[PDB]
């Protein structure tokens, strides 16, 4: 549960623009994971709801209600 950011020098294309590599981690913004981590699910879940939902928080947020499990062995 935490994030930041600053900086400010025409930046308009790309957070990178020197990287002939497909960006890391699928489209789960790893900050988003975080975002429900703070609201009160697993990391794990909060992947899943990411999963399905597509970073779209509000519709995680319901992903883990409207489907989930007890614990995850």
């Amino acid at each position: 549960g935490s994030s930041g950011s600053s900086g400010l020098l025409s930046h308009m294309d790309d957070p990178d623009i020197d990287a002939p590599i497909s960006h890391q981690t699928s489209d789960i913004d790893q900050s988003s994971v975080d975002t429900l981590l703070s609201f009160g699910f697993a990391e794990d879940v909060a992947r899943k709801a990411l999963k399905a939902s597509g970073g779209d928080i509000e519709k995680a947020t319901d992903w883990v209600f409207n489907n989930s499990g007890p614990s995850s062995g």
